[PDB]
């Protein structure tokens, strides 16, 4: 696979790292050790601004990793827990469909490319708006945070 559990000392899942475009990327707030022998002890570079940390993907894994795409037209997208809507510049899910432990999971299109990484969500009632990292065409990271975001 290309998505890895990040585990605390008791071995409980805290969040997820992904393999993407020659990097291991996980949310910075996710406390733990990636649960992969090749990934556990790499040198990570940490960016507070984007709540992101990343390491170089070990050479073994370069044909494995997800592709990223900047093409997110309005519509529906996929994640581990089901449909993610993208509309008016925001990703949303039914409230209750995501929660703590979900930080780091990718949002995917039907071809299996990453459009966004999940940081948290703000409860707006029926729907929860997702705080995420995306990248633009020049490779610049963008963090979108909504009011009263709960880190997952």
């Amino acid at each position: 696979d290309r998505t890895f559990a990040v585990k605390n000392e008791d071995g409980k899942i805290m969040g997820y790292a992904v393999a993407m475009e020659g990097k291991v990327i996980k949310p910075l707030h996710v406390k733990g050790t990636i649960d992969h022998p090749a990934l556990a002890k790499l040198k990570f570079t940490k960016s507070s601004s984007y709540d992101m940390e990343f390491a170089k993907l070990p050479t073994e894994m370069k044909s494995d990793a997800f592709g990223y795409t900047t093409e997110h037209p309005e519509g529906f997208y996929n994640w581990h827990h089901g449909a993610v809507q993208f509309s008016g510049g925001r990703f949303t899910i039914p409230t209750g469909a995501g929660g703590p432990g979900d930080s780091g999971r990718p949002i995917l299109d039907d071809s299996g490319k990453v459009v966004a990484i999940v940081l948290g969500g703000a409860n707006e009632g029926a729907r929860t708006a997702l705080s995420v990292v995306t990248w633009n065409k020049k490779g610049a990271a963008i963090k979108t945070t909504h009011e009263d975001t709960v880190e997952w």
